[PDB]
């Protein structure tokens, strides 16, 4: 789980 957001979403 990333994409454009690596952490949690």
């Amino acid at each position: 789980c990333g994409g454009i957001r690596g952490e949690r979403g």
